[PDB]
DNA sequence: ATTATGACGCT
DNA sequence: AGCGTCATG
């Protein structure tokens, strides 16, 4: 009635680069622009894993995930470039670097939390009531909105992509009620406009292109944001939630993928995200748990709280590199130089993490994987970080994870090591 | 033999 | 603290 709570008081954006290691490529070497080209990790494997992929490419069938060689059976003109190799690994400086290019600009518009390498949440409440002060009543006009989608629209009584989108965006700000400056369709829209600011300040001053979504809260936002890529942005209203979870299936969103949106689809003999509203909270929570059902129960009318967080650095600064089949670490010599490895790539990160940011780790915990085991991480095992020297990590790192070694040989590692993974954490101001 | 990250929940 | 899940450039 009166006292729902519709979730509509805040407005979020989520912006992510399109393509992003792509571009960093494709700044660097213009003969990359435009064309169908990914970015690969390694090469002498099936000629690299790719990790980034082209528009262009994209529509050949080339993935994330891919083989190089199978991309090319693909796209025989697939171009490549290679991810940089520092002592002996996959070495990702160049694109952290670029991300704090674009995370930078962000921050001018209004606070940030960084999602990963490449998006960031906005909360443009704030930045939305002041414009909305400064436009003294006046309407909104399509040239604010160049690349906007309004998602549902056009709806109701041109055979062009362009010529959609503006008119979904014309009966979007035709109905636009302008003279209440507390309507939240008014707000996503305003937000919308800050937004296309945002992304051509990071056109501009990066030469990156993004993709964003708006709307009242994070998961809305990040699914609006992939509903039209690449180079625009999409606004979900409140409004547009039921007919767009009608057909959502279940896993598209976020924290959904996996097991748990797997078992919401088992158990409760469902398909799509808007089946939910039929069960109620209690009901939900009994087979997902307190905090998944209530989360589930509010997420499917569209309403969720979690807040952008304050944070644009990461909270960990991590180092790994994987040693499959018969590449695996068998010799203690062995174990030892590439945990060096490891460690001295982490001194440096930790060294221009400390000089950048004002800060210092106080925890490292060493990660690893046995031959035969099937998790991602057999064990886990932390230490004190004390001071940012790679030999003293290194041998930290040896010292707790020495026990493992099941060999009668202290010469040799049994099982062999499949995985080795340092990571800083626990920062404090310094 | 995707690999290299990074956040966060659980107990 | 150590483990598992989710995301995935
Ligand atoms: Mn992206
Ligand atoms: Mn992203
Ligand atoms: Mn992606």
């Amino acid at each position: 009635g009166p006292h729902m709570a519709t979730g509509q008081d805040r407005v979020v954006a989520l912006v992510d680069m399109d393509c992003f290691f792509v571009q960093v490529e494709q700044r660097q070497n213009p003969h990359l622009r435009n064309k169908p080209c990914a970015v690969v990790q390694y090469k002498s494997w099936k000629g690299g894993g790719i990790i980034a992929v082209s528009y262009e490419a994209r529509a050949f069938g080339v993935t994330r995930s891919m083989w190089a060689d199978d991309a090319k059976k693909l796209c025989p003109d697939l171009l490549l470039a290679q991810v940089r190799e520092s002592r002996g690994k996959a070495n990702l400086t160049k694109y952290r670097e670029a991300s704090v290019e674009v995370m930078e600009i962000m921050s001018r518009f209004a606070v940030i939390e960084r999602a990963s390498i490449d998006e960031a949440y906005v909360d443009l409440t704030s930045a939305v009531q002041e414009r909305l002060q400064k436009l003294q009543g006046q309407p909104i006009s399509a040239d604010l909105l160049p690349s906007t989608y309004i998602e549902g629209l056009p709806q109701g009584p041109t055979v062009q992509k362009e010529g959609m989108r503006k008119q979904g965006l014309f009966q979007w700000l035709d109905s636009l009620q302008i003279d209440n400056l507390t309507s939240p369709d008014l707000q996503l829209t305003v937000g919308a406009v800050i937004v296309e600011e945002m992304r051509a300040a990071i056109e501009r001053e990066t030469g990156f292109q993004c993709s964003a979504g708006i709307s009242h809260n994070k998961v809305l936002a990040k699914l609006a944001c992939g509903l039209n890529k690449p180079n625009r942005q999409t606004l979900v209203s409140h409004g547009s939630v039921p007919q767009l979870f009608s057909q959502m299936p279940i896993r598209k969103i976020r924290s959904l993928g996996g097991k748990l949106g797997a078992s919401v689809i088992e158990i409760l003999g469902i398909e799509y995200m808007g089946e939910l509203t039929q069960f109620t909270e209690s009901q939900l929570q009994s087979h997902f748990g307190e905090k998944n059902g209530s989360w589930l129960y509010a997420m499917c009318r569209g309403i969720e709280h979690d807040p952008v967080k304050p944070r644009q650095l990461p909270k960990t600064i991590g180092c790994s590199k994987n040693f499959p089949g018969k590449t695996a670490l068998a010799t203690r010599e062995q174990v030892q130089w590439w945990l060096l490895q490891l460690a001295q790539e982490l001194e440096e990160r930790l060294t221009k993490d400390r000089n950048d940011n004002d800060r210092v780790a106080t925890q490292l915990v060493v990660s690893i994987r046995v031959q035969g085991d099937k998790r991602l991480s057999s064990l886990r095992r932390c230490c004190a970080l004390t001071r940012y020297d790679a030999h003293k990590m290194s041998h930290d790192a040896f010292t707790v994870i020495k026990n493992c070694n099941t060999s009668g040989i202290q010469t040799e590692w049994s099982p062999p090591l499949t995985m080795l993974f340092l990571c800083a954490t626990k920062f404090s101001a310094s």
